[PDB]
């Protein structure tokens, strides 16, 4: 589990969104595994605006933050889980890093701020849904 809290937005994995998220919906995209809902309080996270390929992510199944190198956001074939059929995920970055299902929502961050959240992994893979292209998270 986990979310990004930027401005009056809450960014979560679409597959982990609650009824309150869906009832206060701003934007969602199944191909990216992302959903954004509105919040009453302002958040403290800042979004990175960059092309970094190194950063640090939080792994709840280890209670640890790990430094990683990660690929650029791409369209990458993702095998079945309980939430989607084997399908093509978009805006996804991969790293070698330990991963299990409930890890989704952990933040990946670089020197500029929040890069994305955990979404996929296995087999020593961890996939991050990128948020750096969502420039509107910084306004309104
Ligand atoms: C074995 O069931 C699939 C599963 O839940 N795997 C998975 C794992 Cl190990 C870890 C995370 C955080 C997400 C995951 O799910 C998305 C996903 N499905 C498949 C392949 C890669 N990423
Ligand atoms: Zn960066």
């Amino acid at each position: 589990s986990g979310a990004i809290y930027v401005g009056n937005y809450r960014v979560v994995n679409r597959h982990l969104a609650t009824h309150n998220d869906w009832a206060n919906l701003v934007w969602e995209d199944s191909s990216r595994d992302l959903l954004v809902s509105s919040t009453t309080a302002q958040g403290c996270d800042t979004i990175a605006r960059c092309d970094c390929q190194t950063g640090v992510y939080y792994c709840s199944s280890r209670r640890k933050h790990y430094p990683v190198s990660f690929s650029k956001p791409s369209l990458i074939f993702v095998e079945a889980s309980e939430y989607y059929p084997a399908r093509y995920q978009s805006h996804l970055m991969l790293a070698v890093g330990h991963s299990e299902p409930g890890d989704c929502g952990g933040i990946l961050r670089c020197q500029h701020g929040v890069v994305g959240i955990v979404s996929t992994g296995g087999n020593g893979l961890v996939g991050f849904a990128d948020v750096r292209d969502l420039l509107w998270l910084d306004e309104e």
